[PDB]
This record gives structure tokens, C-alpha cells and sequence, in this order.
């Protein structure tokens, strides 16, 4: 990964924009000018934000780079960085870098910024336990399991992601600055022990429950918990609902596809003050009852309106053959389970049988 003769910058740095970056760094007149390994060895820092760079191919010839500012470019592959053993500060905001495995051998990396990169999988960060600052805001992260190994972090931004489980943070007692706004957090117990926090942000938590059936009298557990595990009393409840601790209750005489409640809780951890504020959203399914009538005996099943009914195993009546399920007793329309949709009301389907042939 070295040049042994004078070589044009453009020959090493194949991305035309990155080549211009090196030319300017070395105070050269043209990307056709030849450079030497000694000149490449002299580069300690590259500042090339918002420079339309698609590839840093060639950077592997710069063994002594310690600081790399590459925010606002068009990068995807960062494999050319893999062996920059002295890299200490890496800023890659607003690119499309997802393959964090290229970082695994950067054991002197102290600060890593990867905001707005579309990242969901950060498991590659397990190989960087020495990190002190990590910026991952505005991504698509759900699973931060790996962060329990990053016991040297004092600054961690996970804001604007999709995180609900923050238990992996519970042991990171060195944290001083923790940005968690715009996630899916409903349970703050994981934060209780972070006694060194100076800055904490917990605004705008959007918590989505799995759908349940609509009912006239609905009950949903309050799942919002403070650092001590106690329930946060709702600030306001949709659809004229009420709080009967520990449950939220509604009377819903007409179907609606959602109820919700909002919560607000001032939080103090260490020296940090925060406002835990968010909404719990409960989707509701519009369900009615299909009654299967088999010669006067009934089995009931609940089905969501506007969906297809899954036909039951057909009845077996000694001496007869099952014909089908019909909308009237001894007559009507034969239900077609592949084309007829569940209606917006309870109704009965009647088993009709026919003679053995």
C-alpha cells in the first residue's frame, strides 16, 4: 500500500473530486502532478465535507491520517479506510455507508459520526470498544444490543431512530451526554444508573402497540415507566378515555381504528434534567362475529371486516356430504371464501349437506 516512484495524484485517487481534495491538501497545482510516498506520509488530516466524493480509493496510501471529515458526500464503500491504523476521528454524516465491518481494525478510533446514513445494523461496532464519542442520529436503528460493549463512551447520540429497548445502555456509566429523542422508548429503567450524565434528551417518544380488537369497553395497560419502574400517569387520553391505574380504559360505542394517550415526565439523572414526553398509540381492528350454524348448533369466530374469512375445516355429518356454507338456512348464496369479504356486521353461515352419491 505504498508508491515507490513519483506518481500522479489522479492515478492513485480515482475519484476526481477526492483527487482534487488531495491536490489542495498537498498545495499542488494539478491532479496530474506527481507525488511521493513521503508527501503522502505527511498528510495527518483531510477536510472534504460536501465535496461530491463517491469513493476514497487511494486513501489507503496515507498511513498517518488521524482525522477525516467526509460529511455530506456520496460514499457507500469505506473499505479503503480499513487499514488507517492511526485514524482517531471519522466523520461520515450524510452518506450511505452501511458496511461498518471496514472499521473493525481501527483500534485508535475515538470519535465516529454516521448520522443520516440509512443504517439499521450497527453490530459491526462491537469491534470498537474504545470509542469515546458515537453519533448515530437520524438512522433506522432498532437493535443497540452491541452498545453494551462500548464502555468508554462519554457521548452517545441515538436520536431519531426506532429504538424501544435501551437495556443495552444500563451499564454504560461513563456516559455524560446521551441523546435519545425521537425513538420508541416507553421504559426508562435502563437509565437509572447513569450517574455521570450531564446532558439527557428524551423528547418525542412514539410507542406503537400491536393491534388489538375494537371493543365497546376497551382496556389497555399503561406501559410507560419512570427510571424507578413506576408508571407515568397519562397527561391526556384520546377518545374521552380514563385512567384507572394501572390501566387506560375507553368506552367506544362506534368503531375507530386507533386510541392513544400522551405522557409527560420530568426526569433527573445525575446532573442531567430531561423531559420524557411521548405518545402510546393503540391500533384497533374492526371485528364482527361469524356464526357457523350446523343444523342449529353454532360455533362463533371473530373476523376483521374487509378481510377474507378463512374457511373452517368442513363439518362431517354421518350419511351425508358437505355442500357448502350458505347465507340463509336452507337457501341463499353460497359463501365463496376466496372472493367474499367479511362484512361490517355479525352474521350467520349455514351448513348445507347433500346426499351421498
Amino acid at each position: 500500500e505504498t508508491i515507490t516512484v513519483p506518481t500522479p495524484i489522479k492515478q492513485i485517487f480515482s475519484d476526481d473530486a477526492f483527487a482534487e481534495t488531495i491536490k489542495d491538501n498537498l498545495k499542488k497545482k494539478s491532479v496530474t502532478d506527481a507525488v511521493t510516498q513521503n508527501e503522502l506520509n505527511s498528510i495527518d488530516q483531510i477536510i472534504a465535507n460536501n465535496s461530491d466524493i463517491k469513493s476514497v480509493q487511494g486513501i489507503q496510501y496515507l498511513p498517518n491520517v488521524t482525522k477525516l471529515f467526509l460529511n455530506g458526500n456520496k460514499l457507500t464503500d469505506i473499505k479503503p479506510l480499513a487499514n488507517l491504523k492511526n485514524l482517531g476521528w471519522l466523520f461520515l454524516d450524510e452518506n450511505k455507508v452501511k458496511d461498518l465491518s471496514s472499521l473493525k481494525d481501527l483500534k485508535k478510533l475515538k470519535s465516529l459520526s454516521l448520522e443520516h446514513n440509512g443504517i439499521s445494523d450497527i453490530n459491526g461496532l462491537v469491534h470498537l470498544p474504545q470509542l469515546e464519542s458515537l453519533y448515530l442520529g437520524n438512522n433506522k436503528i432498532t437493535d443497540i444490543t452491541v452498545l453494551s460493549r462500548l464502555t468508554k463512551l462519554d457521548t452517545l447520540s441515538l436520536e431519531d431512530n426506532q429504538i424501544s429497548d435501551i437495556v443495552p445502555l444500563a451499564g454504560l456509566t461513563k456516559l455524560q451526554n446521551l441523546y435519545l429523542s425521537k425513538n420508541h422508548i416507553s421504559d426508562l429503567r435502563a437509565l437509572a444508573g447513569l450517574k455521570n450524565l450531564d446532558v439527557l434528551e428524551l423528547f418525542s417518544q412514539e410507542c406503537l402497540n400491536k393491534p388489538i380488537n375494537h371493543q365497546s369497553n376497551l382496556v389497555v395497560p399503561n406501559t410507560v415507566k419512570n427510571t424507578d419502574g413506576s408508571l407515568v400517569t397519562p397527561e391526556i387520553i384520546s377518545d374521552d378515555g380514563d385512567y384507572e391505574k394501572p390501566n387506560v380504559k375507553w368506552h367506544l360505542p362506534e368503531f375507530t381504528n386507533e386510541v392513544s394517550f400522551i405522557f409527560y415526565q420530568p426526569v433527573t439523572i445525575g446532573k442531567a434534567k430531561a423531559r420524557f414526553h411521548g405518545r402510546v398509540t393503540q391500533p384497533l381492528k374492526e371485528v364482527y362475529t361469524v356464526s357457523y350454524d350446523v343444523d342449529g348448533e353454532v360455533i362463533k369466530t371473530k373476523v376483521e371486516a374487509g378481510t377474507r374469512i378463512t374457511a373452517p375445516k368442513p363439518p362431517t355429518k354421518q350419511g351425508y356430504v358437505f355442500k357448502g356454507w350458505y347465507t340463509e338456512k336452507n337457501g341463499g348464496h353460497e359463501w365463496n371464501f376466496n372472493t367474499d369479504y367479511m362484512s361490517g356486521n355479525d352474521f350467520t353461515l349455514y351448513a348445507v349437506f347433500k346426499a351421498e352419491t
